[PDB]
């Protein structure tokens, strides 16, 4: 079983990794083994003098703080977003654009970006007067919480994977991770996409053909959109992966809708199991959210993401054909 | 003693209220007695069916969560900002332009806007890796905490002063209070002033959209927060003595930690008088001159600020 796990992890640079199989083969430790594999692949332990036992201890504590009883926003989602960000960071149009610290920030941000997610949305938490929404003044409630937990766990015993960064490196990494995870709030999607479109329309490329990003605002904008694309990458994956993700988010959504219905609340979009059309909802999700975002990312890195976009478009056609 | 307190509160509608006297005669309850007076002055208990016992219970609990061992950011500052907003709200040029709910929000936001303040700055909390900064991801750390405490206290026994607001009214009030208190973060001052300037350049004599009206309310409570240099000099000097005690204690902690000492916090290299002229020239007067242009009613306030700047300059 360890042999089969190791073979599957050889695919870590590939879009469409068998992440659900890795979750099973690793004993429900997909986030730990995928993060460890990616850190070895990118030589991040050596670069940042991360002790291996510290990395594994932190990753296993981080993974523990995802909820195994939440169908979608769990450690497998986190592992998937990590691995998807890792692939997007390797795209030819971004070669040697980002520093090792920025790479570390994007991957760490992906790993923590949904930690301790309770399986209900920000609006649900706001409208039910939850303790989380009271703490965070109704503003990026979940995303602030994910950051606070992900950083606080670094202070547990033998968990500070950043123990050997300089003070300036720690300060820069913390700021970038915050900026990235806050951009995963879906209420920011339209403004994030609008800004990404502006960047594509005005983009500059170097003599080597890679993207030119010469200020923090542009650099962090690209990393924010990269992790947001990774977060919204399920419809761009091979259909058997996409369908499993859809089964899971519909389970989580319907359970939130059941709580809304029981409380006499208006049921959130896609959350009413009695008035649901999963197929129509996926075509709409792709048409109005996922394809506008990914076609813009594809333009930013053209032609690198053409196969990903093609898969998205094929999956949209497949779902539409079932209507 | 109770009779003298009642007579001091007769000036609740005037700039320059004797708030330190009121703090003394109240048994250190200036926030509770001044909020109660202003609520009764504005008929807010009957209007929002606020049980008077519930108002008092909430106010006393809120006041208890201001730190009595913090020289400036305490319940007397809260009471002063409440009363200053109350005076700015009754500006003739703003007559009947805000609803009773928005008035409630501006006054409530002022009352809670610094609650549970530890007497050190956001940058201090960030650079010391505090629990507060870990909770709030280095972003408006104190202001987010002030809001969270002020609202959480409504859930204590017999403290829900908004119990008879409709569900929509509570949602709207909550949003406006958050928008206002988050705007008291001093790192937002320049952007807030820039937008107030844009509003003055386009002023109609009248704010039609919520964006503009919340912007005025944000700037109004920010002016009230930065109103000490516009008060009668005897009050302003007391406020300056208090904030310099708080600043010097923070700078002592920064020095001992080996941190950069924040502006005005190094007692061994301080000039309080030069600091005040700089504070007025670069922050307070540009803000209040813009406000006075918006309400062109604030002339007596701006005059006092300019008088006080002239005096502090003369002490150099
Ligand atoms: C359109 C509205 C109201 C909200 C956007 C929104 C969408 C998702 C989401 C994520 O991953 C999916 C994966 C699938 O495979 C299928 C899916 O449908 C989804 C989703 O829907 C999660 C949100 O938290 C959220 O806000
Ligand atoms: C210049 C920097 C670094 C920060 C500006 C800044 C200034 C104050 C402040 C408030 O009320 C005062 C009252 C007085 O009577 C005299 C005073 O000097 C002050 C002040 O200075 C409070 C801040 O929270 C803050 O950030
Ligand atoms: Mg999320
Ligand atoms: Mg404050
Ligand atoms: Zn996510
Ligand atoms: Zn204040």
């Amino acid at each position: 079983q360890e042999d089969v796990l190791a073979k599957e992890l050889e695919d870590v640079n590939k879009w469409g990794l068998h992440v659900f199989r890795i979750a099973e083969l690793s004993g429900n430790r997909p986030l730990t083994v995928i993060m460890h594999t990616i850190f070895q692949e990118r030589d991040l332990l050596k670069t940042f003098k991360i002790p291996v036992d510290t990395l594994i201890t932190y990753l296993m504590t981080l993974e523990d703080h995802y909820h195994a009883d939440v169908a979608y926003h769990n450690n497998i989602h986190a592992a998937d977003v990590v691995q998807s960000t890792h692939v997007l960071l390797s795209t030819p149009a971004l070669e040697a654009v980002f520093t090792d610290l920025e790479i570390l920030a994007a991957i760490f941000a992906s790993a923590i970006h949904d930690v301790d997610h309770p399986g209900v949305s920000n609006q649900f938490l706001i409208n039910t007067n939850s303790e989380l929404a009271l703490m965070y003044n109704d503003s990026s409630v979940l995303e602030n919480h994910h950051l606070a937990v992900g950083f606080k766990l670094l202070q547990e015993e033998n968990c500070d994977i950043f123990q050997n960064l300089t003070k300036k490196q720690r300060q820069s990494l913390r700021k970038m991770v915050i900026d990235i995870v806050l951009a995963t709030d879906m209420s920011k999607h339209m403004n994030l996409l609008a800004d990404l479109k502006t960047m594509v329309e005005t983009k500059k490329v170097t003599s080597s053909g890679v993207l030119l990003l010469d200020n923090y605002s542009d650099r962090i904008q690209v990393l924010q959109n990269m992790v947001h694309c990774a977060d919204l990458s399920n419809p761009t994956k091979p259909l058997q992966l996409y369908r499993q993700w859809t089964d899971r988010i519909m389970e989580e959504f319907f359970r939130q809708g059941d709580r809304e219905r029981e409380r006499g609340m208006e049921i959130s979009p896609m959350c009413d199991k009695h008035n649901a059309s999963v197929e129509k909802s996926q075509v709409g999700f792709i048409d109005y959210i996922v394809h506008p975002l990914w076609e813009t990312w594809a333009d930013l890195v053209h032609p690198d993401a053409q196969d990903i976009l093609d898969t998205l478009e094929d999956n949209r056609e497949w779902y539409q054909s079932t209507i």
